[PDB]
């Protein structure tokens, strides 16, 4: 069964609304800043891909208020605001908005997040190192529970179809576009509001980070250049949130409803490394048996693929695995442009997947491949990989792969083909 | 392929009843109850005072938990309590079904999906407070994974080299019931031919405990008398038990399970999920999210209502929570006749990411063995449930064929899994 996707939202670094963030992406801008002390004063990682307010950014900044009343914000944190304003958007630009039980019924919502709900969690265990247990507001627990993303989205536009809530780090949302493709496949949903959303700032979830040795340190006073995917100088991940949700149908029911395609899923591949615990092996074979799962799905050949959105987080460990795994299944010499659009946006964590899904499709619609910003001095050990540079590559293409790696070994890939 | 026969072959256990199926088992059905009055470090500020506890092997010499039998004692510091049980519940299921694939072949093929509610919630806990304590610089290398939800299915598979899907719905207290449906599915797309499939949830803590309490969610009315406060169905009942543990179960083909000799233990046919999109922390008084979910799992099955033969209920003992499970149940099966239903959580407490694999086993077990376990403290029936075959304390021994377990969550979420005994 044919697979499509007919809307996309997007809160990112880059701003609210995905022709916006497009355009601000190919345009060569970065969602980079540095981080307020009460997130990063005792840390030396100093910057992160931020979403901005209204007052920071008039023409993209991000106001909850407009998908959630003032009053209902007290019960749901951050990354579920997120969710709330991407998924209204995506679902305005596919025009699904059943009134109708049926549909309501036939209508699914499976919503990733890596932490979920840590700034609320982190917020209510400091209130019991202070006012005390007896004073959790009784919102606590929905307030911060992962699955509040895809629920709180069900409650407000009625879908009473399949929930779910992928959390497997940072490949959580291509899991999530994964899970939605099988589910209208097995017949279990007709529409699939699918993606992720993430806001995890907290100087603890990003001290965890830095006790691990994972997030750049070493470009503080020069915020845009700190994520570096691919090149020489990387140091390690810039940390970012944000929201980005795709609406995933049959062709047959998208054309039935006179809803456009954007553009086809068609191939998805998972895998685990099996290996450690927070880096995937240096020869890249978890990553590259999910890429040839995914191409072996869509019945593509390698020397098919046009495009590919890599994973790589700016991690010296990370991206030398991934070049790996590229250079197994592509080879060197021909083969794909590959970029990291993590180098502008930051690492969105288990919303990296969606976000990236969207660029991929936008990348297939438009005829223009996002480059990666910063790459000055590519690894050698990339050499035959036709990395794209910091300049955006306008050419018309078919086929893009979209990549998400997680700590636990979890690796996914999704691929799309342009419409028609 | 989507016809595909879908059976368990091992499963494995850790829970407030103890460690090991065959014991838990044994313990439930001659109405044990893992009902204990918590610490003080947990539950020392608030009125919920009972919890189910997983105790270790100096409170339980026959079925305490040592992680140390399947996680090195220096490798313990690298994860969480939930992990820790996931690992040994897992290698419990993992020696019944005899999976242990050395061959790139099998473990390519091989899937771990394990549900947690909650997750790491004392290993965040704890950084949280070291953060105000002593600074975030004194963090732990390991704080990150030693508390994400997916370093369950993670751990699991990095020790038996399980390198297919990795696989960790956190859809509350439905996610474990999802997991084996979405092991289930996985088989029938192809995607894997075995699953370790369950969940895993170890959240005791006074900050989760104290977020429940201040939902209304938790029984507060019976700190005198702990094994009286899990009362699913009663009059009395006054809100849920938290409780602890992990259970898991291998999910394979019955063509593949034959193919390498292995005998299933119960056939998994039907699998239904929806969501209620109505509040964010109830359902509907009628249950028709719950409805529809059943009735899902038994269209999957061809099964029709009145060939259920026993509803281990998700009822965990709140006052809402249970009265709409009623309902549920009274629309899809009638009253006068229909399925024989119990509460496990009455002798548990509430697993709540682990409360539908464990509820699983549960089900699979009285399939294998022709006993339905009772509803302990089962009392005065909600006047509701007149009509409804509502097991009281006592298992009731019956050969049985066909088994639904139910499992819901905040958010809205409902699903049902149906087991058909095996042969
Ligand atoms: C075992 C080691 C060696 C060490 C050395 C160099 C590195 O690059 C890092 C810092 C990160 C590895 C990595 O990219 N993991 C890694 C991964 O497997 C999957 C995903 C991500 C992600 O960001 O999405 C990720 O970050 C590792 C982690 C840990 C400590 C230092
Ligand atoms: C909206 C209300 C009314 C209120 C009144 C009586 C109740 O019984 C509770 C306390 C819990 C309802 C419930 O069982 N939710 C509920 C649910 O939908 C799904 C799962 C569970 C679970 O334990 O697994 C659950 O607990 C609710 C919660 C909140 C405040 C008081």
């Amino acid at each position: 069964l044919r697979v499509v996707v007919t809307g996309i939202g997007i809160v990112s670094p880059l701003g609210c609304g995905k022709e916006l963030v497009w355009q601000r992406l190919i345009g060569g801008g970065s969602g980079l800043r540095r981080l307020g002390d009460d997130i990063a004063g005792e840390l030396s990682a100093k910057v992160g891909g931020t979403v901005q307010d209204v007052a920071e950014d008039p023409e993209g900044g991000f106001d909850p208020e407009r998908s959630v009343p003032h009053k209902e914000l007290r019960k749901m944190d951050r990354f579920i605001q997120m969710a709330m304003v991407a998924a209204d958007e995506a679902l305005a630009e596919a025009g699904w908005a059943p009134e109708a039980e049926q549909q309501r019924e036939r209508t699914a919502t499976v919503v990733a997040s890596g932490i979920g709900g840590f700034p609320g969690l982190a917020e209510a265990v400091r209130i019991g190192e202070t006012r005390g247990v007896r004073r959790l507001s009784p919102f606590t627990i929905p307030f911060f529970l992962s699955n509040l993303a895809a629920g709180q989205i069900s409650i407000k536009h009625r879908f009473r179809g399949p929930l779910g809530c992928p959390v497997t780090a940072c490949a959580a949302s291509v899991q999530a576009i994964g899970d939605a493709m099988r589910m209208i496949r097995t017949g279990e949903a007709d529409v699939v509001l699918a993606g992720g959303a993430e806001a995890a700032f907290d100087k603890v979830s990003l001290g965890g980070f830095a006790a691990a040795r994972a997030l750049s340190t070493g470009f503080s006073e020069e915020p845009v250049r700190a994520s570096r995917p691919f090149d020489r100088d990387r140091d390690g991940f810039v940390m970012g949130e944000g929201a980005a949700m795709v609406v995933v149908e049959s062709l047959d029911h998208a054309l039935a409803r006179g809803a456009r395609p954007i553009a086809e899923i068609i191939g998805y591949g998972t895998t685990a490394d099996a290996y450690h615990m927070t880096a995937g092996p240096d020869d890249g074979s978890g990553a590259m048996r999910a890429m040839k799962l995914a191409l072996r799905m869509g019945d593509v050949a390698p020397e098919q693929v046009d495009y590919v959105n890599a994973h790589a987080t700016s991690t010296p460990v990370g991206d030398a695995g991934e070049i790996e795994a590229l250079k197994t299944v592509f080879g060197v010499g021909a083969g794909p442009a590959i970029s990291s659009t993590k180098s502008a946006t930051g690492h969105l964590l288990g919303a990296a997947g969606a976000i990236e899904a969207a660029f991929s499709i936008l990348a297939l619609r438009d005829g223009v491949l996002p480059g990666t910003l910063n790459l000055e001095h590519p690894d050698p050990a990339a050499d035959g990989l036709d990395l794209i540079g910091p300049a955006a590559r306008h050419v018309p293409v078919e086929i893009a792969l979209s990549n998400g790696f997680g700590f636990g070994g979890v690796n996914a890939s999704v691929l799309f083909r342009r419409y028609p």
